[PDB]
């Protein structure tokens, strides 16, 4: 499998892997995301994203939707904090059609006025949601405690936010930020690189200026607590780390594996095998473009909420140190079966495409990751665990907890 | 692709499809759940399945997870309501040694004494965990309130049932339904029906007696209210339907497309994008063995909680009167897509093939039901709507609401 990727004239990066199968998937991303919504209006981009879908073209909301339903696509959407996500998956034989549907949505869009205070109510119950999802809820304030800089920002929005946005302020944010320039479009599936490039004619209307990315700033590390009567504690850390755009990234990969990765891992073992303090535990990557991080996650009652925080931030710390032989090679193997297994599908490879563009500007091979993983030596992971240890973290906690 | 299907001597169900894929997959499924636990230790199946990863052979807790992951497997297992599902995915090359782990792990667990304790623990903080999830929450209440036999129980167990089993209790219960008679292999992927049935060979020895099911008794529809302090009010519905076990199954099927399936469908138009009441509204199946049951869930806020639930309602009972030629069209070609898409996954076609061996005993090829369904007309699901209204609910809700 090979992939292929050009720059339309308006600044679009396109990108097809070609595959022998009866389907086609792509993953557009529009540079519209609470990271660049305009200030006071937090959730521009949730409502635009939602406005979209209320009619293009001829077609109102309805029809927008019988339309695409018609095709037999099967697709979500959703801003988020760098961008807004579009996902399709359909049968090759309407290529053509469905992609002159996305083009006349993401370019004429009718936004209508009557139709935005259903946006707005929409968006307001899934930002009231959050409430009642005390794990989520824990993490979005904790990535805001992180940030100074925008890259803090709820992608949902803030009630404030959604409520005061008008109808005029957020069609001039559309016509600003839906811009071709820094917007992806990555497809996988049964079409030919020449049927994509034909089925893309609509989209070569699409113009716009450069999107803005404001950079990156974090706060100074802390502790703070949300105090909610939840049946359980949500525990919360955030480390600075790496992220893709490092040299450092598959040594860093390996040693989150190790770290986090399956039963035998070092977060599994210590706070759920051994003690059984939690049934979710969890570390994973949560950065952005310019700012890797690392987040911890656990769930437990106050009464062990102490001890499952200090076995947490000790397993994290203690990767400095290293890890063994036989430690590295599960984690080779484990990550090779999930790549492995995260190529069968075309729309979980367009989505990694997409994000690889979206990081690098180029689309990693499956081939050259698999090798990059596999010839990683543990003197290189360990050398690079010791020049970047993970220290100094925000502290999160959400439940009947006490402060001052 | 086609599919093979053997029974072992020993009662096991094992079946294979066969793909050009450099990967396997299975999910096995063993007739221990939530349905058949002892009266009294309601939470049996639970702890059963993850004291059996505390060991087995020569291989403790540990030994055993650090075995599978340096084969490479990406697991996951839990136990259910009609079963526990064990699922892993791996690379053809462990083949034989992944199977004999699993069959070491059914057959000669160590259960060992000092384990079970932090399985407890585990086990109840999943449980307590339900507590801060109120739409799965709601859900729970909503299916307990609906069948008076034990197809009402909670998978995650009830707290003291989890609390008071003992250990020689438990084992008894182990030897007892943990059985090849009732049991089910899935397996899908690069690997032979020569070469599946070698690595089969340590799963002969397994031996047991038929696994007991109770009979699905509904209770008589009533509405209940679980009064919590949340942000939304999680509103529930629940109607008696067909499962797989009916001739009518593709017709309800097509109507559940119409009602529900996308962002054309009628619950999605009714009370989401014209009435803007929701974020999450869906209907979707929640049956068992022998009683179907179709689920609705809806959350908005307690200010426009009742509007929601009507809305709601009419939208479910109104179906009786037939879907339109349009709405017929559409739904063919969605459910043809969403077919397409689920079969390109080893890892979703072995679970899709685990339940039709469970439910029909009998794997349903691709092109068998693309076909049944393009071939339903108009007139079967408007006769079989008609003679099949959904009426009469159970109701539940959750949140700040008023009950007598």
């Amino acid at each position: 499998h090979m992939s292929r990727v050009e720059r339309l004239p308006n600044g679009l990066v396109v990108a097809l892997e070609e595959r022998d199968f009866p389907g086609v998937a792509f993953q557009l991303l529009v540079p519209a995301g609470a990271v660049n919504d305009p200030e006071g209006m937090e959730g521009a981009a949730a409502l635009l994203e939602g406005w979209l879908w209320k009619g293009a073209g001829d077609l109102d909301a309805r029809a927008l939707a019988q339309a695409l339903d018609a095709l037999g696509v099967r697709r979500s959407s959703g801003a988020g904090l760098e961008y807004t996500a579009f996902a399709a998956a359909f049968l090759p034989e309407v290529l053509d059609e469905v992609f002159r549907l996305y083009a006349l949505l993401l370019t004429r869009p009718r936004l209508p006025e009557e139709g935005l205070e259903a946006v707005r109510s929409v968006a307001l119950q899934a930002l009231l949601s959050l409430e009642d999802q005390p794990a989520r809820k824990l993490l979005s304030e904790l990535r805001r405690k992180v940030f100074r800089s925008p890259h803090g920002r709820e992608p949902l929005g803030r009630e404030e936010g959604l409520k005061g946005a008008r109808a005029e302020a957020l069609k001039a944010d559309y016509r600003r930020r839906y811009t071709p320039k820094g917007a992806i479009l990555a497809v996988a599936g049964g079409v030919s690189w020449e049927r994509l490039r034909a089925a893309l004619e609509p989209f070569l209307a699409w113009e716009g200026e450069e999107a803005l990315y404001p950079a990156p700033e974090l706060s100074e590390p802390h502790r703070f607590v949300l105090r909610r009567p939840t049946a359980q504690v949500q525990i919360g850390l955030a480390y600075p780390d790496v992220g893709p755009e490092d040299p450092g990234f598959y040594a860093a990969r390996l040693a989150l594996e190790v770290l986090s990765g399956g039963m035998s891992s070092r977060l599994f073992t210590e706070v759920r095998e051994k003690r059984g303090l939690v049934y979710a535990v969890s570390a994973f990557p949560a950065g952005v473009k310019g700012q890797g991080l690392l987040m911890a996650y656990a769930g437990t009652t106050k009464e062990r909420a102490g001890e499952t925080l200090e076995v947490l931030r000790a397993e994290v710390e203690r990767l400095a140190e290293g890890v063994t032989e036989e430690e590295l090679s599960r984690a080779k193997v484990g990550l090779k079966t999930a790549l492995v297994m995260a190529d069968e599908s075309i729309r979980s490879r367009a989505a990694s495409m997409a994000r690889d563009l979206y990081m690098l500007g180029r689309v990693r091979s499956l081939s050259e990751i698999e090798a990059a993983i596999e010839g990683t030596s543990l003197e290189a992971v360990n050398a690079f665990l010791r020049a970047h240890p993970y220290r100094d973290p925000w502290v999160g906690l959400l439940g009947e907890v006490e402060d001052v």
